[PDB]
């Protein structure tokens, strides 16, 4: 009687490469986590054209079974400091919450 089932994600932090002026980069992750319940969360970002676009649908009547799909890209013109970041809210019903609202480090600038 011996046996573990663990849960790992690759959305909790992103990961980006050199990048140089005048190139294009594209990145994209996705998360991954079996759910029991139904819980109806709502996800936003911020941040006019660089940030996690795609597909990214949470808000709607979904939960952790779900999946989420973000995907970046970079295409700076001069070496600059910008970068993005995903918010998480808290669910609308009194689910036991562990001070809520984790945020993604998404690191990633111009090159020179």
């Amino acid at each position: 009687p011996m046996g573990l089932l663990p849960l790992k994600v690759t959305h909790t932090t992103l990961c980006w490469g050199s990048t140089k002026l005048r190139t294009d980069v594209r990145k994209s992750m996705q998360v991954k986590n079996t759910a029991d319940k139904r819980l109806v969360i709502r996800l936003g970002i911020q941040g006019p054209g660089f940030q996690l676009v795609g597909t990214d649908s949470s808000t709607i009547t979904l939960q952790a079974m779900e999946c989420r799909s973000v995907v970046i890209n970079f295409c700076p013109t001069v070496c600059g400091a910008a970068i993005g970041a995903l918010s998480f809210y808290a669910p609308p019903g009194a689910h036991n919450s562990n001070q809520p609202g984790l945020e993604i480090p998404l690191y990633g600038y111009g090159g020179s």
